[PDB]
């Protein structure tokens, strides 16, 4: 049996070696993007290359505002997300929310104040919700026996949103809101066997903060978060959930 | 020098309890309501009769939705203006009482009914409060620092069961979650103004059972042991207290099922 | 009508001012110390000045090692410590477990040190706390319910910045942990009796400064509220708050009182 | 071929952890204090499938004195680390799961020795120990030239996901897992320049002891949310393992619940 992973924000960075990952364990990927079409086609290539039909690439602004084609709603967006899966390959077996946007919004220096809530809070809090409904509905749906073995959703929280990074208070309370989210969809979800965990990185693959990491003084590469994302969504990770695994070398361990 | 307290959903139970627990320590209060115009105009009344201007009242939709004129009204202007009925009726603005909340289920298993309650549940318990403490710090910002008050403190009302879900609340526990995230960050960034941020989770509180299950009185809690914490963090006696969330829940927390 | 507090380390900086701020309520105070006896018959004399016998003092090593009187038991000296309160007053309504040991056991005539650190380090900040604790409790289970107090209420003095620890404090750090356990733990335990217990966690307090200024300078800048260290009044009146009425409804938390230092990161 | 120091190997989690690590391919030091039985015939079994593979080492984890001047729990826990260096010349993983854990009430409704014994048996193997089993292992990695050095140093400690909802008459017991949590974050700290991570692994219900009424035991197993059951030591197991693996290279101070969704409920 081949298992499908929906990993939103899948062009670059995290979320590419989060696909990459998830490819590598076998997983058929459907990786969403909002702007980054020709990273994004690029790594379907090389995974549809290695094994055929194993990726597909999804558009979708993740932001809390309607959309042109009457106006289409986040839910919609997020809904047609998941149903793209079911679509291409009958099943949606992993979802992880990597997809997240983060600028400041400072409370001491327009509709800038209106597009940066819908945005910072759309990609980190509300679509998340609206993907996990989305995900849980068509597991719901689907007749038990026909039901898949494994069902996990990892959101991408962040070590650090305790010790708030000046400046950023919207994104911090959207993370904020995201743990939340993990820890109710955890509890409501568990009748459905579906695991609702949640992977926290510190500093890592930044685009001075490196030497203040205890370990190894240095920001994190790809592969040291992903791997912890695609062991959540192992067999082996089965007893886990309503939990966040921080991944920063020690350093929510710091003060100034 | 009379201090000026603004308290969202003032009109009943918590709210009321603070913004008369406020009104007792002489606090002028300023108390917003939404829909309990009645109850918040004999409030009003009671406290002005105590002590004449004392007490005004302010009607506003906390939703994240844009409103009609009384261009649409989007909830920052709203909240700007709330801030600023304060300033312009005694001319400041001390403290802030973040209270104002819907609360009601959003299932995960069971279309425009998850838009409203999206933007209701978020905007009151997470959005508002947001613009509310921009609104008001913005204020004290422009505030010269020899006219600035002394003891400047916003009480944001969180929840001290969120970490144990209520079955079906999503929404509204990712909106208290987004509370303690604010609470944390404007304590951080408003430091330099000494305008302290913290959180009073209450567990169980006058309640309209789950009552025997907490562990101190087998009871929910009464309005005062709620607002009392409110008062108390808001006093002088609490001015090194900033980022930080109290609970108030006769350990209530500390169970298991 | 007259409540008892029993103050651990109350001769000097945060104790005493705790103890000051209880007897400023209203309270008779037992002023529990170690080493400090000046300081400690100092401030009993102040306080019963005030108000006639409104304070006595009491020695105890409060480290989990066996004195000399057969050999006489920490949890013995933490029971003496409460029937004090109780032979001389009749009562015990507060305990605050303010003593603490603090300083480094770095991981990286030798034993007597690692071995008088760990139950030293454990005794004042963990152990002595629960048997305190266990004593208070029983003599208020043993107290006819028409007798006893209205406002039973212990305090633990955490630490607000245990979760980022101290470089090289590890067995402390570890003792505050265990510390944070008792509050929860005696929380739950206790709620029928209705004994409240509550933890108070300072950050950087009457700050220690013993090295240049530059240096305690540079400690201090760090807090987020006033880039200072705070007063002992400052964390003093959050517990005397606790300990009242009005704070009756809560129970098993740890309440911060550290000007946002702990929403700090290097 | 690493080596692994796993205390209290005999039975169930730790059992369980002992194997993993096994299977991965680290050579393992089975630590009991009562099993000897368990504990050898668990040592045949590794060794049997592989050579020279396991070892066991015998230690009372409480913090007293033993029969040798008497023998400090320093001493003892510095004796449990070196006989891994002494059998094969190295200890990379340390995985702190010994525990005891039994009722200390604050209220009742000989004497002396039991509260006596209670505390330093809980403290002990809970706390003390670790802490002086983590200093005895990075001493030895300090004294490690550089260039001699293993890859991957890990210290797992487990914890425990309830504690924060404590169980009723166990306060001596939680006391010992907060200090544990405590080392845990201190000792991450401190040794980070070592590139020693130090984590926790904190079960709810595992293996869940069953002697009690079938019904009682199904009602406390329907309280997790997550299957209605507690888990099995694999469950766990699995989880001690990953974090022991490079993937988790910069995982550290970081305490993991493997507890299906049981610190989420509420009375
Ligand atoms: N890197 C770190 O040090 C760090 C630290 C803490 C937490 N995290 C969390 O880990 C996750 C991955 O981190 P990262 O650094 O790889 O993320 P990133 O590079 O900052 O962004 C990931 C992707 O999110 C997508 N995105 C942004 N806004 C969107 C919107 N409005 N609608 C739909 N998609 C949107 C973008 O896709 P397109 O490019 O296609 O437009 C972007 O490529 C994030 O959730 C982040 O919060 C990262
Ligand atoms: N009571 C408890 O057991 C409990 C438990 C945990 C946390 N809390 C928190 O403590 C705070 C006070 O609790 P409570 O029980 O006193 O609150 P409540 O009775 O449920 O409601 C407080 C007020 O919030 C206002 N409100 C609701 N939606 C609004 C919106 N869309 N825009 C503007 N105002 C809105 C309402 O004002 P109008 O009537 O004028 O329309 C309402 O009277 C809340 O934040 C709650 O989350 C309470
Ligand atoms: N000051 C801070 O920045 C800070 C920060 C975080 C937490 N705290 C906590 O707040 C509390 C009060 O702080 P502090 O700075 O005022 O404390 P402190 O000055 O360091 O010491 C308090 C007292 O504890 C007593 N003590 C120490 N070891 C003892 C033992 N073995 N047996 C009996 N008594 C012992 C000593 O009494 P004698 O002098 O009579 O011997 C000492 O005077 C402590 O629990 C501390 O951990 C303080
Ligand atoms: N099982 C659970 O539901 C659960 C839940 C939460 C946390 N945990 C934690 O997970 C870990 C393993 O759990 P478990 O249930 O497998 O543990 P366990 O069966 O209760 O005991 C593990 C071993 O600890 C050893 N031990 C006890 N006291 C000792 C002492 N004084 N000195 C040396 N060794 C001592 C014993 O070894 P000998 O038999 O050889 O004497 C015992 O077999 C423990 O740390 C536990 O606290 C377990
Ligand atoms: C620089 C920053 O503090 C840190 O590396 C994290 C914070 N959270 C993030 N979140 C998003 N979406 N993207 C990022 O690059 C980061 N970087
Ligand atoms: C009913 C629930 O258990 C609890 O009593 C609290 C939770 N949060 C709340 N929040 C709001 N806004 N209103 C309420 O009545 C409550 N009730
Ligand atoms: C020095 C350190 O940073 C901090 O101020 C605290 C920690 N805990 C303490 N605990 C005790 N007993 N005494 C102290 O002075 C302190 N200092
Ligand atoms: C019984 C209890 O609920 C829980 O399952 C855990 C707590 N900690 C434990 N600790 C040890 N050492 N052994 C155990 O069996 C357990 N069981």
């Amino acid at each position: 049996t081949v298992p499908v992973a929906l990993v939103t924000g899948a062009a670059k960075r995290l979320g590419r070696s989060i696909a990459e990952g998830l490819h590598a364990e076998g997983y058929a990927v459907c990786l969403h993007y909002h702007r980054s079409a020709a990273e994004a086609n690029a790594l379907s290539a090389t995974l549809n290359a290695r094994r055929p039909n194993s990726a597909i690439t999804v558009q979708a602004d993740l932001s809390n505002v309607a959309t042109a084609p009457a106006p289409v709603t986040l839910f919609t967006r997020c809904a047609e997300l998941v149903a793209a899966c079911y679509t291409h390959w009958g099943r949606c077996d992993v979802l992880v929310n990597n997809a997240s946007s983060f600028y400041p919004t400072p409370l001491l220096r327009r509709e800038a104040m209106e597009t940066a809530t819908a945005d910072l809070f759309g990609s980190n809090a509300i679509a998340p919700y609206f993907l996990i409904k989305a995900f849980a509905h068509r597991v719901a749906g689907t007749p038990a026996k026909h039901r898949g073995t494994n069902y996990s959703i990892i959101n991408m929280v962040d070590a650090m949103t305790n010790q708030p990074l000046l400046g950023y208070t919207i994104y911090t309370m959207a993370k904020g809101a995201l743990e939340g989210l993990t820890r109710s969809a955890a509890l409501e979800l568990a009748p459905l066997q579906i695991r609702v965990n949640g992977v926290g990185p510190g500093l890592s693959v930044l685009v001075g903060h490196r030497s203040k990491v205890p370990l190894y003084q240095r920001d994190s590469s790809a592969a040291e978060v992903s791997d912890v994302v695609i062991f959540l969504c192992s067999s082996k990770a089965k007893y886990i959930t309503g939990t966040c695994v921080k991944v920063d070398g020690g350093y929510s361990l710091t003060r100034a």
